[PDB]
């Protein structure tokens, strides 16, 4: 057993079979993960990350979509295959998902502007994305003071899951109905890097309608291996 492997196994898997929701902490280290840092903020120095309007309807993500070879996304690019060395060791043990693939990184700044995200399930309507994973990138943060916690509300088990957006925090939970949860109002900037895995039959039937979710969001990409 790999490091990543051994992640997965003792701690991932049951962590999703059962509460369908899992966190882990020091995922990069504190080298690398600054190193994500560094390139996230000079993409957004750099004018990279990118609408208002879709009782709340002003949003204000700044997001770009990271394939993860692209000059000065090398780190990230690093990221997404830590975060697919640990989806693949998953395989064949989170139940009937085929995980062929997933979307781009959503690299994103959410700026401090005193707003929350509303109660959502992030594939409502069966869109093919499984499961979503958040990397977290922001130091000194406290909760009581910035706010921006997330509040998932598992249904499976009668629990609150808050999730304190910290630094070097990794969050793995299922995309769908199982898993409705929302942002509180923040309070300071914050950067994080979403994915969101594809299953293969799901997102073939959606395919065959078209209920894809739109944009990069319904865009495949295959998952990285050793
Ligand atoms: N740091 C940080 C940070 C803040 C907000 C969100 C965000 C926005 C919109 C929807 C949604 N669902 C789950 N997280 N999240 C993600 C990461
Ligand atoms: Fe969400």
């Amino acid at each position: 057993p790999s490091a990543p492997e051994r992640l997965a196994l003792d701690y991932i898997v049951p962590c999703m079979r059962y509460y369908g929701i899992c966190v882990v902490d020091s995922f990069l280290g504190a080298a690398l993960g600054g190193r994500v840092l560094a390139e996230v903020e000079a993409l957004k120095r750099g004018g990279r990350l990118r609408q208002l309007v879709s009782p709340r309807s002003i949003r204000g993500d700044q997001i770009a979509w990271v394939e993860g070879h692209e000059p000065g996304c090398r780190s990230i690019g690093a990221l997404m295959a830590h975060v697919d060395a640990v989806i693949r060791h998953c395989a064949g043990r989170l139940g009937s998902y085929k995980i062929n693939g997933r979307t781009k990184a959503m690299v994103a700044c959410y700026p401090g502007n005193g707003l929350g995200y509303v109660r959502h399930v992030d594939n409502p309507h069966g869109d093919g994305r499984c499961i979503t994973c958040i990397y977290y990138l922001n130091q000194n943060w406290d909760v009581k003071v910035h706010g921006g916690l997330l509040q998932i509300f598992p249904e499976g088990r009668p629990v609150v899951a808050n999730i304190e957006p910290l630094f070097d925090r990794l969050l793995i939970f299922w995309s769908d109905r199982r898993n409705p949860h929302e942002v509180k109002p923040a309070y300071a900037t914050r950067y994080a890097i979403t994915v969101w895995y594809f299953d293969a039959d799901e997102r073939a039937r959606a395919k065959d309608k078209y209920q894809l979710a739109s944009g990069q969001k319904g865009v495949q990409v295959p998952v990285s291996q050793p």
